């Protein structure tokens, strides 16, 4: 059968919060069957824990935020994308501060730290959410859709009127490596936006070392892009992180059109509410299942 996965070993990492500019110590820990992903602010006494579930998502600010009262964890989407891409079901994420470290601006450093630890299969069937019906959310010119699909696929389109800006990509993850083709795609920022955010005490940890910095015309990063389509690949990365707040891996297709965290969360809420549009399924036989995972 397809089995739940956690970490084999604890992972420790250091970085800076994109927005906070705060040094943050990150620990990923193995967790029991049916824990899901749980974030933990260990700088607090008592320690405050927020399950990485759509119901805990906060005011859809600059990034995906988990809240519980007046406690938050900022910018969870790149880490959850790394955990989604590798099929991790159960894990404790401990943070010394309010924001997940940005690292290089991609999921690459997290996927590497996790695959360095290795994964442990657990004695329990992995539960999948299978899309049975199309679920569509729109707001203005933005659109986010689930389509039934025997597998896992993410299609994305962006549309910037900007000299730097392939603005479309589709990845079937059963035939294309999240690790190689998506995970290294970095966050990006326009200089006019970054100058505004800085003026408002935001982007305090931003640098060419953790973001593609774009002025009116070109990428300012001396070493350029990792992919010709890095921008729309990063959109796909962020969508994979947000999808993982369902708390179960998806069997279906996601289509984004200029979508972002706020509409992505409207789509998760609408899917969860419409119980006719999905079912929980397990696979007693991995060989006939529409998705596959790497060796642990
Ligand atoms: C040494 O410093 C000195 C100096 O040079 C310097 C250099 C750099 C910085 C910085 C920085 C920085 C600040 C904010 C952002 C950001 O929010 N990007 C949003 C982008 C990326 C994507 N969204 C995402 O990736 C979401 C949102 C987060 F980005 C994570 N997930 C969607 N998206 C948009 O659609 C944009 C067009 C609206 C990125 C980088 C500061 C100072
Ligand atoms: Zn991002």
């Amino acid at each position: 059968m397809i089995k739940q996965r956690t970490l084999k070993n604890i992972i420790r990492a250091t970085g800076v919060g994109l927005h906070s500019g705060e040094k943050v110590y990150l620990t990923l820990k193995p967790a029991p069957v049916d824990t899901g992903i749980v974030f933990s602010r260990t700088d607090l006494d008592p320690v405050v824990e927020i399950p990485a579930r759509a119901e805990n998502v906060g005011e859809t600010t600059m990034s995906t935020t988990l809240v519980k009262g007046d406690v938050k964890v900022d910018t969870v989407e790149h880490l959850l994308s790394a955990m989604a891409g590798l099929g991790i079901d159960n894990a404790y994420v401990e943070l010394s501060a309010s924001e997940v470290p940005i690292m290089d601006g991609s999921a690459g450093p997290f996927v590497f730290l996790i695959q360095s630890a290795g994964l442990q299969e657990q004695e329990a069937a992995k539960k999948f959410i299978r899309i049975k019906r199309e679920v569509s959310v729109e707001e203005g010119d933005k659109r986010a859709v689930f389509v039934p699909f025997d597998g896992f696929k993410v299609s994305f389109e962006i549309d910037f009127d900007h000299p730097v800006f392939t603005q479309q990509a589709s990845v079937d993850f059963s035939s294309t490596s999240f690790v190689k083709e998506v995970s290294r795609a970095r966050t990006f920022g326009f200089m006019r936006d970054i100058e505004y955010l800085r003026s408002q005490n935001l982007a305090l940890g931003g640098s060419v070392e953790n973001a593609i910095v774009v002025d009116e015309n070109r990428v300012l990063n001396e070493d350029g892009l990792r992919y010709e389509d890095e921008f729309v690949k990063h959109k796909i990365l962020d969508a994979i992180g947000d999808l993982y707040l369902l708390g179960n891996s998806l069997i279906g297709e996601f289509r984004g059109f200029k979508s972002g965290h706020a509409l992505n969360n409207q789509l998760l809420r609408t899917l969860i509410a419409d119980k006719d549009a999905w079912e929980v399924v397990t696979f007693e036989d991995a060989r006939t299942a529409p998705i596959s995972y790497m060796r642990p």
